[PDB]
């Protein structure tokens, strides 16, 4: 019954970069999902950009619509299929806000009626107009839309807990209004897992929305604390899949690593191939990955100012649609994986996860780098022990325990 | 010598506002112009999108560009010249602000050397390329962008006077670089004239820029504490075209009454008409007068939301290009203007103007509705005075008073 994983991409257009919306280029974007199923991906993650969509509250263009139906059938020809990101909001620094949502019009993103109103329409409309697509899987609410929420954003729309899973629920009911039984999710970059009192938690990306996303980023802290060619580097994108499935009702809820790069300098050029082999080997040896989707297809435009320096060089190729040796290494894994090797066996070592009562997870920052969570897991990592995690208050529990297949189950004072 | 106005409307475009820039509809463009030359106006000004065509600091889109060349020829085979508003920035209640100039890029709009380097390009972009075009007026820096500079902004770009106007300087030098020797200037909303230690001075709006440029609006007051049908009100554009006179150094530095329109409530629509000819019969005895351009051609679609009440029905026509009573009497008012009027007589009676050192002005709001200057000019206007205004520390300058005509000079405390 073991579940297979799926391989994509994060789609960066090469031409313009996530500006494209402005000046629509289908036989540049059929050029750019050309190199992508190359590589023999299956599918991409594609960004609107929601002011550009929605310009207005109650304007949503039928041409941008129209665009992102045009961009969904190019993939499909191309035997991909497409996750739509919905609120951007957050994309490689920069935040992209309606005007009707800032300044004379400053309505709390999570928490307003009338901003909650307008989003809830523009999710349902993307998912409606694609509803009749084969290939489209379905809407993520938005790109990592909890650094919104609070520190270390310098402006934040706070939130409570509660308000952030009501406004979830909210979202999602929206997608599955205008595209029933598609997948619906939502993803959260790793703040919800490493900060302390964070709104968004990992209760909320574990038990809301069809699947967990997850984000993995070796610049968090990791490649500073353990260095570049380390087990924690290595192993990060693995870590937060056996982690975020602590928070899981469902014993088999799948896990999609929905970001996955090498960042410079944290891993230098000369290493993203080594790396991305590394990285991908060690999180498909954790049973139930729905897939993995590389951060990013293309280079960004480096005439495009402003980017922090990483962002350029994120693509499995460069903005000229040459293949980098990172992205020959991805599509080798992904051939190697989809054929040549066996599902990974359950881990039946679970590591307890104790980040105090957890729905609200105030000391989750023992599982950040540097976290007594966090080395405990790459020590026995490092000691084939396959670790998978479990909650302190689940740690007992014989159901619990039994339904994941765990038979062994150790603290991080075990570990030392 | 006598200067000859001219006549123009604000361009708002019916099929979605300034949103069109999404969509550019040339065909829905010529058939709003053409409506508007129909009335007999001679030049439009029009709002790029800042964020739309300058989405990244180095990404000027040339189509946003081309189409605005093509908006402006259009105009000019219809006998309509342009003036181009730049940095918006503001239109209507709304910030249009880039991404690269907010929260993780929040860098101050008047004195970050990035961003204002940004602007200086986008600026020199738009007049350069319509460098080649006969009905090209000019630039006008932004529409109003003094409003991010302080109070009530609910998160201002704050700048000293001195930064204000030096950050003017290298905006209208970018112009100037882009098309020499044409009509370039700024626009500052009435807090310039009425708002102590407003950043934004009289001094900068009438000693910077070929032209001083006024948005005069009744609902700052004047219509609240005066009534609709009063002196004040029908003398409010003439006011603040006397007012700006006084911080002028050339005598003969004209005045352009940029903005003007009959906003509901406080002028209601069954007196739009009546209150349009008393406004620009009023502000064309003044001498100098630029032109008088009317805030604005056609209503806002009332599909758009969050705009306040009154900007949804400021047309001179309606949404679906049908032309309003108001509409025909800025017609009416245009066609006897421009040929069976006389030139106004010079007025030769100064109300003393005392507002502190002056070029700071800090205390301006003696010129706000209520203000005893206010008061004292609607005053002497009902007796048939036929005022102009003169600063205090210029007041005895028998160059000045001569320079420009005046023979006689009172004060408030003189007129009581
Ligand atoms: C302010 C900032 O740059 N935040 C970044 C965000 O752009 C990125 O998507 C995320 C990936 O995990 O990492 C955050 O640190
Ligand atoms: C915050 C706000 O609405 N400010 C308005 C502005 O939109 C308008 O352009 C201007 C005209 O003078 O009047 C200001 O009061």
């Amino acid at each position: 019954s073991a579940r297979s994983p799926r391989f994509g991409v994060n789609y960066t257009p090469s031409n313009g970069w996530f500006h494209h919306w402005l000046d629509f280029d289908l036989d540049a974007v059929r050029a750019d999902l050309d190199s992508v199923a190359a590589l023999g991906f299956d599918h991409v993650r594609v960004f609107p950009l929601w002011p550009v969509f929605q310009p207005n509250r109650t304007l949503i263009r039928p041409r941008a619509v129209e665009q992102l139906a045009a961009l969904t059938d190019a993939a499909g020809e191309r035997g991909l299929d497409v996750n739509v990101d919905g609120l951007q909001g957050h994309l490689s620094s920069f935040d992209f806000l309606p005007a009707w949502t800032t300044t004379w019009h400053r309505r709390n993103l999570f928490t307003d009626p009338d901003v909650v109103s307008g989003q809830a329409e523009y999710l349902r409309t993307l998912a409606a107009a694609l509803a009749d697509r084969p290939n489209f899987l379905g809407m993520t609410v938005g790109n990592e839309i909890n650094q919104f929420s609070g520190h270390p954003h310098p402006d934040p729309d706070r939130v409570t807990p509660e308000q952030a899973g009501d406004w979830l629920r909210r979202m999602l009911d929206a997608c599955e209004r205008g595209a029933p039984g598609r997948l619906h999710l939502h993803a959260e970059y790793d703040a919800a897992w490493y900060l302390d009192d964070h709104p968004f938690t990992p209760a909320h990306s574990a038990r809301i929305g069809a699947v967990t996303a997850v984000h993995s980023w070796v610049f968090n802290g990791t490649a500073q604390r353990y260095g570049t060619r380390s087990t924690a580097t290595a192993q990060h994108a693995a870590y937060l899949v056996e982690l975020a499935k602590a928070w899981a009702r469902e014993p088999r809820r799948p896990v999609w690593l929905q970001e996955v790069g090498a960042p410079a300098p944290h891993v230098p050029a000369e290493y993203a191939a080594e790396f991305a082999t590394a990285t991908i080997d060690a999180v498909l040896d954790c049973p139930e990955v729905w897939g993995v989707t590389w951060w990013c297809s293309h280079d960004v435009d480096r005439r495009l100012a402003d980017f922090p320096e990483l962002e350029y060089s994120l693509g499995l190729l460069t903005q000229d649609r040459r293949v980098k040796p990172a992205g020959r290494a991805v599509a080798e894994a992904v051939r190697r994986w989809r054929t040549e090797t066996p599902a990974p066996r359950p881990r039946t070592t679970a590591l307890v996860v104790d980040v105090g009562p957890g729905d609200q997870a105030p000391a989750r920052s023992v599982c950040a780098p540097g976290g007594a969570v966090f080395e405990a897991f790459m020590r026995l990592t490092a000691q084939g022990a396959r670790p998978t995690t479990v909650l302190a208050e689940h740690a007992t529990d014989a159901d619990h325990l039994a339904a994941r297949g765990i038979t062994e189950v150790v603290t991080p004072h075990d570990v030392h």
